[PDB]
């Protein structure tokens, strides 16, 4: 529908220390906009940069034009799942999965997040990240499913950027029409939060296009 | 000027077998469009997919809006150089350099290209590539200079895509104002070629933008 | 630490989003660098992936260290140590694992988490086309006061050939210990026996530290 | 024969700076020892750490036991070639090739070396490297080809280590027997050099093994 709800629970760990986060949100799938509120349930206060979590906190919330087949909106009411590996340049690596289902007008996410090898004096473990830059995801078919790798970067507390390469596999629960090679522009932003990020308001604007 | 000239020479090797290519072209830097005709002088007929070369055959040919500092157009008349690593997903990797100078209204490229570890049954050696797909390049400043990364993909013959990780370092020959984080959309196309790619007409269209607001 | 030590572990994890859980008990000789264990699948069975991606997660205390190489791991006890590991396979599949090692009398206790993603449906892992890990030589070096370990490891495949994986591990002692110099550890891990569905597995590994070509 | 000599010329560039080096050397292939003296012919004084070149300056100089097929000694008198990518952890990447022939008792190398994207503040451009650590190479057959991977590391003058991933493809000029998965221990050492490394005396010891028995 034009206004949809979001409910999620993320269970995960970073450098072996476990945590859990829950969120409620709402979004406009055809306008490619969404927002949500999250609150650390376990493992707080988080000792790592919250920004590594945010892109894990749904490509149905993307404005697709009529000329590009919409893989994600097709998959419902059954839904879809995805897996993702996020490779940071300093060796830190996060693996994540999300199983997305639909209950009425509410998407339900079951999330697992696992990051390892983040250096003690790195920007993640020292909370020196500021914000994800906006980005352009490249989506393409392989083995009958959809993949979407990206060239991400976090702006840092004194300038400069901290790069991370995202690799994702999108799997529909049913048979859907596979799209052609296309792109999705992203802009994810934390609009507000408390001191230790126990509470976080997160927004994302995502839009598909066919390149130049 | 609104219309610029282009002359180039690439000397290189792929899997240890040397080759050399020269080209002539022209473009409109403020429109971000260019075209050129390339001829292989040595090492022909090339035993690898010509497409691995095309992105090596100049970001001055990109339409920059006023809201984004133009590092490349600033760097002239002195010019600039760039270094690039091209890591394909099956282990083949090409490293390339280009020293760009200006003589009147003509850009001069001196290009080196060396690719290795392309598997014999891979799409490059078997020449099963069709086209580069359009791409979006991410530019950011690091330690005083400018970088550019692209996650590119080659369209293949039987369907599917063959990905390549681009990583480029841009160095102006003079000090210029460094730009903020931004993007450049690309679309490179071989519009015409002869059978063994001894002659190639190559086009590229490029535009910088700041991404979604 | 004694010539004969005990092991039991529990691993909880998921591969391509399919969760599973495994428990094991074992024994070994830390000063001889040999060990063996029996593992049982408790949840997520029958496992739909190659069991071989799990085995290197199922302890560098079981490595024969010569006197001239500082033993980072044997020093860390009785308090113990932990490690994190990223295993980067050449076809894009990636596994992250952690192990928190404690000591109870003569028994090592492992708390293990394992998470692998992006394994293609037709790749050797999901199709269980792996045979065994080849022997390997680990390279260990200090960075930021802790110990690192990288190996170029390869799985032999079921009709000839090898399937590569990049191991990169951070070792973290829970107390202050003396840091070693750059050194090596030779490995050979082998599944000695198992039932048809890999619900039961008997796993062994031998390891020996050295300092390269003398 | 137990005593062989070496003569080589390497032509290359690092970050777009071309250079050339020639060397003469000697070794005992059946014991896995060799040494050579290298002289910089062009591009001196080299502005990068000489350590990036040495593993490019022949696995015929490795002691192979009887129970492991020797791909390299089988490859002569015709010889063999190899291609290699060396991926440093800070993004620096070098591509190298070597075409190895035999003239009487002298191995002749034709070497190309191309390194890109080394940061100006990194240990290579700053020249803060000490030596390569010993290493163990893993070799295996793929696609009728012999492959070689090493996780290398450079010791730095402050204790730390600067890792590099080695990927090499070995190709005999004739069809020869292929070995099973095995290992080669390495220890490469610069035993002497002048201040700006215009003269370098390089040694390497290597011995193949099957791993932990």
């Amino acid at each position: 529908k034009p206004d949809m709800k979001i409910k999620l629970r993320m269970e995960g760990a970073v450098n072996g220390h476990p945590f859990a986060i829950e969120g409620v949100g709402l979004g406009k799938p055809f306008e490619g906009k969404q927002s949500m509120d999250l609150k650390v349930k376990e493992g707080g206060p988080l000792p790592f940069a919250y920004d590594i979590l945010t892109t894990v906190f749904n490509r149905v919330f993307a404005k697709y034009p009529e000329n590009i087949v919409d893989y994600f909106k097709q998959s419902f009411p059954e839904g879809y799942s995805w897996e993702r590996s996020m490779n940071y340049e300093d060796g830190g690596i996060c693996n994540a999965t999300n199983d997305i289902t639909l209950d009425g007008d509410c998407y339900i996410y079951e999330i697992r997040f696992d990051g390892v090898n983040f250096p003690a004096n790195g920007p993640v473990m020292q909370k020196r990240t500021v914000k994800w830059e906006p980005s352009t995801e490249k989506l393409y078919v392989r083995d009958g499913v959809l993949k979407g790798d990206v060239n991400e970067a976090l702006s840092l507390e004194g300038g400069g950027h901290y790069r991370c390469d995202f690799k994702t596999t999108y799997k529909a629960k049913k048979v859907v029409q596979l799209p052609d090679y296309h792109f999705v522009d992203h802009h994810i932003e934390i609009k507000s939060h408390d001191k230790d990020y126990s509470n976080v308001n997160l927004h994302e604007h995502a839009e598909a296009h066919s390149g130049l």
